[PDB]
């Protein structure tokens, strides 16, 4: 059963612990590299990062996804915009008004798939 | 209390987001890094970084925590442990055959909070 559980105080800033998001990107996801952590193959380029910051979360995506990651684009609550980054092929899904939390996946030379973990608004 | 949603194929090799901790630690948690990314303040003394390994996820945790995080400790499905870093204050929390999947908190000088996302098995 997912959950959380938060501990401590009410002080602090807030944070993530997905900080960071950049891809490399070609006809699909050559790999999404989280927090600095690669995850796919060393194959198109490779886009800017996305710094995420306090309080800041991805509230809306769309992802482009056959047999791999063809592309992903997402909005942030703070109104930023990552993507889109990658090739046109396989079909869209979107999450709308959510918080992303982590994102796991399987990957080889490409980004084969995401399991997105998120709470739903 | 939160959910997961599926994009892609069936091909590549699992990988999980959450794959390096370590702490800032001295009477309380300073600073907790995730996958190198330091979150928290420049107090107390650098704890070894815990590299998760293949198939492996933090399984029993313990924080004791009051205003701020004094300690953490954690298991994993593995039998490989981190810690107890941190104090004596505060009062415990146990987590127990749980599968963690994110940790997110809030943090100043001191590690004010974690806020643990999790499935509890
Ligand atoms: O993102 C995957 C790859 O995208 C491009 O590769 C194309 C290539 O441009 C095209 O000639 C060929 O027919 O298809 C491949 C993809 O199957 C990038 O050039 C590569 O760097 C990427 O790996
Ligand atoms: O998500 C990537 C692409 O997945 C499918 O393409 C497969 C195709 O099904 C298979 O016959 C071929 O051998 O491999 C390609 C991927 O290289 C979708 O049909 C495409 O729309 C996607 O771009
Ligand atoms: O991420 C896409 C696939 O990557 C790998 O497959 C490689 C294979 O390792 C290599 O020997 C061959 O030359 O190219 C293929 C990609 O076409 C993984 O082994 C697959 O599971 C992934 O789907
Ligand atoms: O982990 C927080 C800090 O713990 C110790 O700081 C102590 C200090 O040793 C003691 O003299 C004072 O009375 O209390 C503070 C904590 O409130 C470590 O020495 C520091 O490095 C840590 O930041
Ligand atoms: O988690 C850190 C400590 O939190 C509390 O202590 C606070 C106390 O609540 C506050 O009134 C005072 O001003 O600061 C102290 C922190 O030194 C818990 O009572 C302690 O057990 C915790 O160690
Ligand atoms: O993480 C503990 C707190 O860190 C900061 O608080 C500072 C504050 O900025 C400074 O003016 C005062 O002198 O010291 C405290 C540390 O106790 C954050 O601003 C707080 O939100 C955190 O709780
Ligand atoms: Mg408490
Ligand atoms: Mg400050």
């Amino acid at each position: 059963s997912l959950t959380h559980r938060k501990f401590g105080g009410s002080g602090g800033s807030p944070f993530s612990g997905l900080s960071s998001i950049a891809v490399r990107s070609g006809s699909y996801l050559d790999a999404i590299i989280i927090d600095g952590v690669h995850h796919g193959g060393s194959g198109g380029n490779l886009s800017p990062t996305f710094t995420f910051g306090s309080g800041e979360y991805i509230s809306n995506m769309t992802i482009r996804s056959g047999d791999y990651i063809d592309n992903i684009s997402f909005e942030t609550n703070m109104g930023r915009r990552f993507g889109p980054y990658g090739g046109s092929g396989g079909s869209a899904n979107t999450l709308s008004n959510v918080k992303v939390i982590q994102i796991n996946g399987s990957a080889g030379d490409y980004l084969d798939s995401l399991d997105i973990y998120y709470e739903q608004y």
